[PDB]
């Protein structure tokens, strides 16, 4: 999107969205780009997502400072893995309220990452159960089944035409699913549809590894998931 700070890298999506990017060189893959939410809701911000590093996660919240100068109330993680919790330390250091799936929270210790503060957990239907989501705001959070991995989690912005897939969405031209060592073979097909549904209004789709695509992101990403049954 253009705004340069530091290593990261970020772009305004709507008036109150931004995604922010972050890279980790990874031996045979290159400098890989990473990305997360940035949500103004009115006098607060929220996240998506941290960085890969906890220094990259810092400079995230000085890009904030800088550019919305509002305080940071909370930040939820899509699942846990590296690119998605490995800068827990910075928000909590900056006294910032942080959730995941409780599932998340479970695995993080033996992935190497650290927990959130905060649980969230799922109804039957996959929507977070509101009681758990405290001041989420415009945050609309969604378990749509294991698929990347078991835990991973997606929101969609209200008022806005965007929801934010993490790593279970990959972009309607990738040429696979990336990392599937945690993925849930048997319904990540599904799980991606489930996806699609819970936002049917979303025309642009947020992932972790591509730059914004449409919902053909999805349709491309289920019919590859579907290869894995
Ligand atoms: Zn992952
Ligand atoms: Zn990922």
């Amino acid at each position: 999107g253009d705004q340069r700070f530091g290593d990261l890298v970020f772009r305004q999506l709507a008036p109150n969205v931004w995604q922010h990017t972050s890279y980790l060189d990874m031996p045979g893959f290159g400098a890989v780009a990473s990305n997360g939410l940035i949500v103004r809701d009115g006098g607060r911000v929220l996240v998506v997502d941290t960085a890969w590093t906890d220094d990259q996660t810092a400079q995230i919240l000085n890009w904030i400072k800088q550019e919305i100068n509002l305080p940071v109330a909370l930040a939820v993680v899509t699942h846990a893995h590296q690119d998605k919790m490995g800068g827990m330390d910075a928000l909590h250091a900056a006294g910032i309220a942080t959730y995941a799936n409780a599932l998340s929270n479970q695995l993080a210790p033996q992935e190497g990452l650290v927990a959130a503060q905060h649980s969230l957990t799922f109804a039957a239907n996959g929507w977070v159960e509101p009681a758990t989501a405290p001041n989420f705001g415009p945050l609309k959070v969604f378990y749509p089944g294991p698929g990347h991995t078991s835990d991973n989690i997606t929101v969609g912005i209200d008022g806005t035409d965007i929801a934010f897939g993490g790593c279970l969405i990959k972009d309607s031209k990738a040429k696979s699913l990336g990392n599937l060592d945690d993925a849930d073979t048997e319904h990540y097909a599904a799980s991606a549809r489930a996806f699609g549904a819970a936002f049917p209004k979303a025309s642009m789709i947020v992932m972790s590894h591509s730059a914004p695509d449409s919902r053909a992101a999805i349709t491309h990403t289920a019919r590859m998931a579907d290869k894995l049954r």
